[PDB]
């Protein structure tokens, strides 16, 4: 499932004077899943069941 | 601006047995902006203005 | 100060069939300082004074 | 193999007011190998075999 709002990612990239390839947002979606999986490991390592912003 | 679908991020975290704090999605959003800023630097370093999935 | 063992980073890169530019290890040193600074924020966020491997 | 100077990493962490767990440097080493593996993928994606600082 896509967790990313493609239009908002493309908008931010455009605001900096860059373009986005057709498959760029797919790559970022993969990185986002990795960031979350890493955060869950940190949450568990601190004996918590609630993910906090500082866990990412 | 939010780059993610909060409901889908919270759902994925719940599917792994975890809850999400009120500001956890905001933390992930901040990390995503940092990942994009890093990617723009990599795009420019390869004499491109089109961001590719491999730049993230 | 350099926190990286340049010879061991270059060795690992060589083992994968790649070469290392003259200024590559400097870039990785900068990323390492960022990783540590992020980890210290996570340590403090969990009311600890001792950095753990899971904080990185 | 360790890619970092443990004494200098522990010193930097101490300078910021923190202690380092016995296996904390091992955790950072693991993250560094991941950063290099990601960089090799970026190098190859730009039709290069020489890793640049901007690939990390």
């Amino acid at each position: 499932d896509t967790l990313i709002v493609a239009s908002k990612v493309k908008a931010y990239i455009k605001s900096k004077g860059f373009m986005t390839s057709g498959d760029a947002v797919d790559g970022l979606n993969e990185k986002l899943y990795a960031l979350i999986d890493d955060a869950l490991k940190r949450t568990e390592s601190n004996k918590r069941t609630t993910v906090r912003p500082t866990d990412f």
